[PDB]
């Protein structure tokens, strides 16, 4: 569709707010979710663990924070916003 494209660069965005991610790594991971938000989160979460996330992979403002910082933010991030969804879903 026509707008098929508008609503894909939204799916992307959203998850490259919550984490930080640059826009290699938001592609990567929303893509291999099907473009879901909370699986691609999990999915964030999980590559994070196993060390598949590389340092270069978090988006940065100047040279603030650390690597290690920006990573321990994404994952919170990704986690609480995996949190609510869970909250807004039993409501």
């Amino acid at each position: 569709g026509p707008l098929g494209s508008d609503v894909k660069d939204h799916k992307l965005l959203l998850f490259q707010e919550v984490t930080g991610l640059i826009s290699t790594w938001v592609t990567s991971i929303v893509e291999e979710a099907d473009w879901d938000f909370e699986r691609a989160l999990k999915l964030f979460i999980q590559k994070n663990a196993d060390h598949e996330i590389p340092d270069l992979a978090f988006a940065g403002s100047g040279s603030s924070l650390s690597k290690a910082d920006k990573r321990s933010l994404a994952v919170a991030r990704a986690e609480l916003v995996l949190e609510q969804i869970q909250q807004k879903a039993n409501k």
